[PDB]
């Protein structure tokens, strides 16, 4: 294995990299890290952040899921996950950067209780409406007719958010309020490259339930 991926099973940050590698057809060794007892390999390869995911290519480490994704795209350029046009590439990177705001809104929802949960749900819905209207639009994928790095970055809005929503008893990504984004997430969830490379729904639900 010339490519190694140090990951954490329930983490969308790790799943992102799995999906990219499989869309590129890159053969890799997956190594599961116990975040409570981090291996010497993980600490050696990611001294700055000491966390997963880390991609190691020819014993050279790349940390941070967004940086890893760009590395995969540049290193294996066939089956492109970014477009050719600089402006279109900038729009992909813009919506990936908006993912930082989205992660923050997801976090708040994930940690909310009571009236706080309600508020967090509302703010997450507002965040996703902007993503839907101004990012996805009427396209089947953020990548147009096929997946790009933006689709990969937001894939957790399907399986992962759905598990959090079930645990919380509050659904934010719903068909009546976000019909295009919901259809996008459902289609993505049904793609074999996604469905084969996420945890089973009951394990996913049990994990987010406990970590609450």
């Amino acid at each position: 294995a010339e490519v190694k991926l140090y990951g954490f099973w329930p983490s969308p940050f790790s799943h992102r990299i799995i999906w990219a590698l499989k869309l590129k057809g890159v053969e890799y060794e997956y190594i599961e890290e116990d975040l409570s007892n981090k291996s010497e390999s993980l600490l050696k390869y990611n001294p700055v952040y000491k966390k997963t995911p880390v991609l190691v290519h020819g014993d050279k480490p790349i940390a941070e899921s967004l940086v890893i994704l760009e590395y995969i795209e540049e290193t294996w350029p066939e089956n492109p996950l970014l477009p050719k046009d600089p402006y279109e590439r900038a729009m992909a990177r813009f919506w990936i950067q908006y993912g930082v705001d989205t992660v923050a809104a997801l976090r708040a929802f994930y940690l909310g209780s009571g009236e706080e949960l309600e508020k967090a749900a509302k703010e997450l819905s507002e965040c996703l409406k902007i993503l839907e209207e101004q990012g996805l639009g009427d396209k089947k994928f953020f990548g147009g007719e096929s997946m790009n790095l933006v689709d990969i970055s937001y894939g957790a809005l399907g399986y992962w958010l759905a598990a959090v929503e079930e645990a919380k008893g509050v659904t934010v990504l719903k068909p009546s309020t976000l019909p295009r984004l919901h259809a996008w997430a459902k289609n993505l969830d049904e793609l074999p490259v996604v469905k084969e490379n996420i945890p089973a729904s009951d394990k996913m639900l049990a994990y987010v339930t406990a970590a609450m």
